[PDB]
């Protein structure tokens, strides 16, 4: 149906046969500090490839930078960068979801967080789909011999790099949680269990100082986390024990689990609980119907990569968490949406 | 910068740090024979994920289908697919640009195109343009010693797979081209360089059965090229003679050559065509400026592929081939779109 619409997906269709490029080219971008360099030029600054180029560790910047003007044009055309002609000449500035991977006051951006699904222990993984919907399993496993957390404590530089990873993404997203969530007035003592290497409760207890906090982890994880303030750093094991606290918080962990292993998991929770304790579960609900939408699209990757590294787990629905938390011993259960594509899920004991 | 917008751009954020999971789940729903198994069906059938997975080799069709049913999710939301809920069930149907990794009629689609991007030879090539911008080269003649195409003439299970690939794209469009572009009328001998397998000359003269054809190439493309009635394999070299007739053809050829590789290609073509010959250059033209359109992303990913294969190349503007005409001696220069995303330059002499 119409000439145009049948040019789109033409080109729809090409695009696909080489979307392989797209991370490459991306990756390339933001690994040869092309956002940093925009970006320290100033607010809403424009530079040319030739003015970029200048900035690299390069012999031949001619070559340079005709080869990046092609890529930052890619860029453009995927709402990654913006582009301003002054005669003929193209100059690039920072399109909003460019400021993602731009690092921030501290350093930190979603940088480590794409360079991890990029690393060359996870990337022949991905292309192992196939054979594991033939034959089950895991491609993680497939690949390494050993399942993903497992085998992360056995290689420190790809623990390090996920642990990274996670502490960039969780930075990024915990201001507009906090924001968005006022349900820390009634916590005192608050435990996070699987909270990778701290900030997660950090954030929380800079915003609530009355807040104490205990970091329930696998000890390959809180081996070198750093040391924040009010944070109490516990190696162990959330399906064998939890610390006691008031409050137990959990961001990015249920959906990794099967439904016997998230009801041991909710029963050490009321055990470690008082008769008034609370369970908090920041994650993705799965949607009832898959649409053309970012956030869909968002969620479905995090699908993909769940299946790829620990097919056991699975994003829940609102009925499905519901009565986990019934037949581990709660009572009360509410779904607050927090911003982010993320909900704040309240297990009242 | 409403809550929507802001919302929006995180999830794409999110989305780009994951993107290397989508070829991989296209590519292992298109391997599994998926579009092939709903295609089957009907046209505009809708089947569970159960229903597709009565066809696969699994014996685990209960495991298998919970897969599947994750990456079918992927697809419908990035428009690949459909999703309809009739009873709570998720029904899912073809979407047009699928089509085009359908089979037809004759067994082509471009599954063979998009596969050769996925190649172990060029896998490991499109995640060093980082350090091939800052050296310069071609990140392909660093992975294989080799420039491209002397390389498939060492390599005889790339060399097949490219040049499927190359069939495959061009018996998808040549159909196109050809009702779009009536400018075969008056050709008699009609000399074709980098014509590949020999399916677009074949196709040309299938409507236009006067024409005699000639289908100069590498040795190792035309070694086992199928024989087509009215086309004439001639091993050689472009850059040494070209064989006489009154038109010649070029298709994704051009953009593979520096301005000085085109100089000698083009001064071979006037020394091969009579007195009011011409050369036809079937190619993307260099936009002015990239759009968010799948047409600039297509174009975009193009750009990219060439950085990785054959640096020297470029796409160019319609000034540019203007400049290299005359440069060569060409009196006049047209510009006609054709379709596909594809132009046909005309140098007249
Ligand atoms: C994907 S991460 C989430 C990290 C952090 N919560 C975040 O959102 O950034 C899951 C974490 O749970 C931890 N974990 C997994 N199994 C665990 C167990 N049995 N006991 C303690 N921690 C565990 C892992 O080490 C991992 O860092
Ligand atoms: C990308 S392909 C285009 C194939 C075909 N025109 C199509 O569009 O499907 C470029 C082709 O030009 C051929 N080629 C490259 N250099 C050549 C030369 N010096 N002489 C003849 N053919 C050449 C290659 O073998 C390759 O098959
Ligand atoms: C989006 O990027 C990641 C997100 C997460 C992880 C790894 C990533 O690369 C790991 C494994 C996992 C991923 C997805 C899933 O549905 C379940 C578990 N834990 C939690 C979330
Ligand atoms: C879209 O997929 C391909 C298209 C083409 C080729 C390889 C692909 O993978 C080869 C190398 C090349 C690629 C791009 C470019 O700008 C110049 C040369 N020749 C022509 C077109």
């Amino acid at each position: 149906p119409s000439k145009q619409e049948e040019e789109e997906t033409y080109s729809y269709a090409m695009q696909l046969a080489s979307a392989i490029v797209f991370p490459a080219v991306l990756q390339a971008v933001i690994e040869l500090d092309v956002f940093e360099i925009i970006n320290k030029a100033g607010p809403g600054a424009k530079l040319s490839a030739s003015e970029i180029v200048a900035q690299f560790p390069t012999k031949n910047p001619e070559a340079a930078a005709t080869m990046l003007d092609r890529v930052l044009r890619l860029l453009v055309s995927y709402n990654v960068l913006y582009c301003s002609l002054v005669a003929g000449v193209r100059l690039y500035s920072l399109a909003p979801v460019s400021k993602y991977y731009v690092r921030n006051q501290n350093g930190v951006s979603l940088r480590p967080f794409m360079n991890f699904h990029l690393d060359k222990a996870l990337m022949p993984c991905w292309f192992r789909l196939k054979e594991q919907i033939l034959e089950g399993g895991s491609a993680f496993h497939k690949v390494h011999g050993i399942n993903f957390y497992d085998y992360l404590g056995t290689d420190s530089r790809l623990n390090e790099a996920f642990n990274i990873a996670m502490f960039s993404q969780s930075s990024i997203v915990m201001d507009k949680i906090i924001e968005s969530y006022k349900g820390f007035d009634h916590v005192n003592q608050l435990v996070e269990v699987g909270g990778g290497l701290g900030i997660t409760l950090s954030m929380i207890i800079s915003k609530y100082p009355h807040i104490k906090g205990i970091n329930l982890e696998l000890p390959h994880v809180i081996q070198d986390a750093p040391s924040y303030p009010g944070v109490k750093h516990v190696g162990g094991d959330m399906f064998e024990r939890i610390p006691e606290g008031d409050t137990i918080l959990m961001k990015w962990v249920f959906i990794g689990f099967d439904d016997d292993q998230c009801l041991r998991l909710l029963r050490n929770c009321y055990n470690a609980l008082p008769v008034d304790g609370k369970v908090l579960v920041i994650d993705t609900l799965l949607p009832e119907v898959p649409e053309n939408s970012s956030a869909s699209r968002e969620t479905s990757n995090m699908e993909a990569i769940g299946l790829t590294l620990v097919v056991q787990g699975k994003l829940r629905t609102k009925q499905e968490l519901k009565a986990l938390a019934i037949e581990a011993g709660f009572k009360t259960i509410n779904f607050e949406y927090c911003a982010c594509n993320l909900y704040v899920t309240e297990f009242y004991k």
